[PDB]
C-alpha cells in the first residue's frame, strides 16, 4: 500500500518537505 517504489504515496512525503518555502528567504 506504501512502498518506496509506488512514488503515488512520496506525494504526501514531498508536501511534507516544505523547504521551497525556507528557500523563499534566500531565493
Amino acid at each position: 500500500e506504501k512502498d518506496l517504489l509506488a512514488l503515488d504515496s512520496w506525494k504526501n512525503l514531498w508536501s511534507w518537505f516544505s523547504i521551497t518555502n525556507w528557500l523563499w528567504y534566500i531565493k
